[PDB]
């Protein structure tokens, strides 16, 4: 149970900490009423500079592997088109063993970023955040924000919510991660070579 906080998400106040339904129905950005309103300022991204990728949250589940991910949709669907712009395999959003102290609003100390590539165009588009968590039910977490871009991808992975079920107690390493991968776990948690993530 965790949620993004940098980039600020759309309809921040009505975001929770929940994963995505199980049965994919809420799949993705966690579709309910008015789930897309953006954020007051426009955040900003230059393409080559760090950006903040933040969380808040203590029911950080031994943390797992995430993605960033854009999209062209500002109202997002299920036939939105997703660029993955960066994996991380391990230590995401945390990397301790299991929960840390806090409530559902505490800032996660652990902190994470992310660069738009030079193959991005300048543009509006939509960011989100993919989370598998590593220990408890397997679960997929994804919050979406919008970005404008200022001056060849993989597609998102998608598991939990479909067929493709991942295996517990294990930070997955996606089968087409990108040519931008972080590895911020502990090696001993990184699925074993020759098993597939699903
Ligand atoms: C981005 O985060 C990763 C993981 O902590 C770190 O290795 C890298 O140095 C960070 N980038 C910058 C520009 O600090
Ligand atoms: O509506 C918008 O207009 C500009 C657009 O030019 C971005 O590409 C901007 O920054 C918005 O949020
Ligand atoms: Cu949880």
């Amino acid at each position: 149970h965790m949620k993004m906080r940098q980039p600020t998400p759309y309809s921040d106040s009505s975001l929770n900490n929940s994963p995505l339904a199980a049965d994919g129905s809420d799949f993705p950005c966690k579709l309910r009423d008015n789930a897309f309103v953006p954020p007051s300022q426009e955040t900003i991204a230059q393409i080559g500079e760090v950006m903040p990728l933040t969380f808040t949250g203590s029911a950080t589940h031994g943390g797992g592997s995430c993605q960033v991910s854009l999209t062209t949709d500002l109202k997002p669907s299920k036939d939105s088109k997703w660029m993955v712009i960066k994996s991380i395999e391990g230590g995401c959003p945390a990397n301790v063993d299991g929960n840390m102290s806090g409530g559902a609003d505490v800032p996660d100390p652990f902190e994470f970023n992310y660069t738009i590539p030079a193959g991005i165009e300048p543009g509006k588009y939509t960011l989100a955040w993919t989370w598998f968590n590593r220990i408890g039910n397997r679960e997929m977490y994804m919050n979406c924000a919008p970005i404008t871009v200022t001056a060849n991808f993989p597609a998102m992975f998608v598991a939990n919510i479909n067929g493709c079920t991942t295996k517990e107690g294990v930070d997955i390493r996606f089968p087409d991660p990108g040519d931008v991968v972080e590895y911020d776990g502990n090696p001993s948690n990184l699925q074993p070579a020759g098993e597939a993530a699903c």
